[PDB]
């Protein structure tokens, strides 16, 4: 079978682990528990594919081979600061060409300071999608996760 190595990166505090918590056992952290390093497995079905999901959750290397850069729509410096992560992506794989999806997480608050289409820019200037998501109402969980798996089998 086909697995998988998605590495979540973005700034302290966003949401990485809610997010690979929410995907793997289906349930909301409501804690903040600061991550060091952690990893998570979990076999799933994609398009009729049954494979294994190897996701590194990593503190706000070379072997990621796809990456969600994770934001907070109600924090515009984790967004302000995702460049950082992306060029520190591209330095590693030393690739123009790295499976990557932009995603703007905690969509469900209504403090957003953060605009859409701002990170539709950011996001088609990199030429990787962009996802909007919350770990607490399960929105577009699966939907990056998954785009991101696809993003791989592209590349
Ligand atoms: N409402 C809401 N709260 C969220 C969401 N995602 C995370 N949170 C909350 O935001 C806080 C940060 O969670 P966490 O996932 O640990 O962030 P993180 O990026 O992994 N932090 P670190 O880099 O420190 O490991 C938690 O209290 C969590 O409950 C979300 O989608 N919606
Ligand atoms: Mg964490």
């Amino acid at each position: 079978m086909t697995e998988y190595k998605l590495v979540v990166v973005g700034a302290g505090g966003v949401g990485k682990s809610a997010l690979t918590i929410q995907l793997i056992q289906n349930h909301f952290v409501d804690e903040y528990d600061p991550t060091i390093e952690d990893s998570y497995r979990k076999q799933v079905v994609i398009d009729g594919e049954t494979c294994l999901l190897d996701i590194l959750d990593t503190a706000g290397c070379r072997t990621g081979e796809g990456f969600l850069c994770v934001f907070a729509i109600n924090n515009t410096k984790s967004f302000e600061d995702i460049h950082q992560y992306r060029e520190q992506i591209k330095r590693v794989k030393d690739s123009d060409d790295v499976p990557m999806v932009l995603v703007g997480n905690k969509c469900d608050l209504a403090a957003r300071t953060v605009e859409s289409r701002q990170a539709q820019d950011l996001a088609r200037s990199y030429g990787i999608p962009y996802i909007e998501t919350s770990a607490k109402t399960r929105q577009g969980v699966e939907d990056a996760f998954y785009t991101l798996v696809r993003e791989i089998r592209q590349h």
